[PDB]
């Protein structure tokens, strides 16, 4: 990959932004290299777990300006620009987004188009998309509203202001907030953590939070339930249930 | 009489107390019976107008009774349709409130999330542990936790099964307040006190137009609180609530 | 003229006061006109980019006026029509018709003598100008609910990090901070401010997927806009924008 860094440590696959000339920004081979290879990773048996960061400096500072540039309605519609992002959000194994420094425009809707977020305390978000006289087009102004409300999402997306770490954090825009330093040592042990569970049930669990944004609660209660029950058709919970039962540890 | 719970009326206000303390108030088949049952008594008692629901102070619930779900065969599970029976909680019309202390994990936390208003104690710790076991929440955890607190805090909660102190349920959306331990219970009832010397209807019908919010688009749930509100107009409790007022008293519905 | 209110135009910014400080700035059936009526000529005069409700430092509104077939109080619906941004500055009371009507603005910047609250249970009615809906979606059930049932307040701080307001400043402050704030939008492309906030909306009225797709779509009209156009070419050449 020329923009990107892949490796694999056990059951956590790491992809690193790799485009420190232009601060991560995000574009066209971003956008398909980043999918190519979560996609990979979600196709690989031994991985559990994706983390997704960039540089101690900068997440992403957003989209690449030339790109987008020179486009009319006509090649927008036509290359349905931005649509191959979707593909992450189709990735079935959790995904971490491990955030340093600028996460603005497509950065920061790269950020929350993970489950988990960990912020490092320098965390900057943001969709400034507005002051180049567009719009968020990677999701922001749906997943930002839903995770911070309105009237924040409003201003952010409005004026093209930033948020720092701590309001992102009591906004519910991340995860958790650590040091600087810490950010690959605590997104590592989480990502760790979470490889070791259980692939299946670990994979139920996160439809069932996506559940969350495309129903009414009486449905997403539903599907929920539903996909409990399977569960109990894993040999995943027979194990992980015999194994607390036997105060034992879980061998999946 | 019950097995594993205590109810006391205190007036006005029911209240429900998980009486398990041997199993930290794990709730189990047992409990999910007697909890719905008397929640449904309750609300059928002209005489109650808002029904707490309460452990110990070392633990509002924590967990579940693992073994009666460890044999579970998917079509054990279907034909019983396993936990359901916990969604008539949710029917009562009348107000709940979870007063919540120490831990609140797993079905325990989803037992408080289905409450209306939590009131949450400054030693309470909130949580989601069942993908540990190997399966993952079947109350609504993962429904009605990602509504409150967001993608980001449900999924770390979810994936993780990391706790979650007072605090910062507080400051993310999952509870009402946060007062000191030895205050809970006593903060409770007041809360308690106070919605039930509303109106009854009008209380039945707030709650009502509040959970719509998470059941239709905005401009349905406008439209529908729109026509409830006109209907609230066709009793005298308004007509009270108006006098006492002006009077600058208490209003006696 | 206005009985209730007060209108003003600063550059691309409209401004309305509540000003009927006699009831604490208190909404009747005439302010619910006045306003909309405001609004409404702000949203279609093109000289405007922006729109700023605000009550007195005392009371952004201390409440609705007390004293089927009408379809009561839904001439408000027509503020949510308003295609322009629109901001309020809250400063004290804003409780009941007063917190429904902030709720109901884009962006919401408090004064940290702010007070919110949804006192109507208490008069034994409920809130009819939208606020079962627009708080809950705010501020989560827990604490939609504790307000909604108990009539308690919530001040400046708590409606911040609840996600009630945008932001929270000095009283003193509030009326220069909202006029900055609105200045800023402003001064945004007006097809793109007006999208954006299209789009944000769009939020509360369907699932993600379907939101998903339909900002995509906006967004790829924007390319079809000067603005777009100009904005980017600016940024390149590293300079300022000009809008048209």
């Amino acid at each position: 990959y020329e923009t990107i860094l892949v490796e694999r440590d056990q059951r956590v696959g790491i992809i690193t932004l790799n485009r420190p000339q232009a601060l991560n920004a995000l574009n066209s081979q971003v956008m398909n290299e980043v999918t190519s290879a979560a996609t990979e990773l979600d196709d690989d048996p031994d991985i559990g777990a994706i983390i997704i960061t960039g540089s101690a400096k900068a997440f992403a500072a957003g989209a690449d300006i030339k790109e987008m540039a020179d486009l009319t309605f006509a090649d927008a519609f036509t290359a349905d620009f931005f649509a191959t992002w979707g593909k992450l959000a189709a990735v079935r194994t959790p995904t971490i987004a491990a955030v340093a420094g600028y996460a603005l425009g497509g950065g920061c809707e790269l950020a929350m188009m993970c489950d988990v977020l960990i912020a490092a305390d320098t965390a900057k978000f943001g969709q400034p998309e507005i002051k180049l006289g567009v719009l968020p087009g990677m999701g922001g102004s749906q997943r930002l509203t839903r995770a911070i409300g309105k009237a924040k999402a409003m201003d952010l997306i409005l004026t093209g202001r930033t948020m720092d770490a701590a309001e992102a954090e009591r906004s519910g825009l991340v995860s958790r907030v650590v040091p600087a330093d810490d950010l690959l040592t605590e997104a590592r042990a989480t990502a760790t953590t979470i490889s070791q569970m259980s692939a299946s049930a670990a994979r139920m669990a996160k439809e069932a939070v996506n559940r969350a944004f495309e129903s009414s609660l009486s449905e997403g209660l539903l599907y929920e339930r539903r996909l409990f029950h399977s569960a109990f058709a894993t040999e995943d919970q027979s194990e992980g249930m015999a194994a607390f039962i036997e105060k034992r540890a879980p061998q999946f």
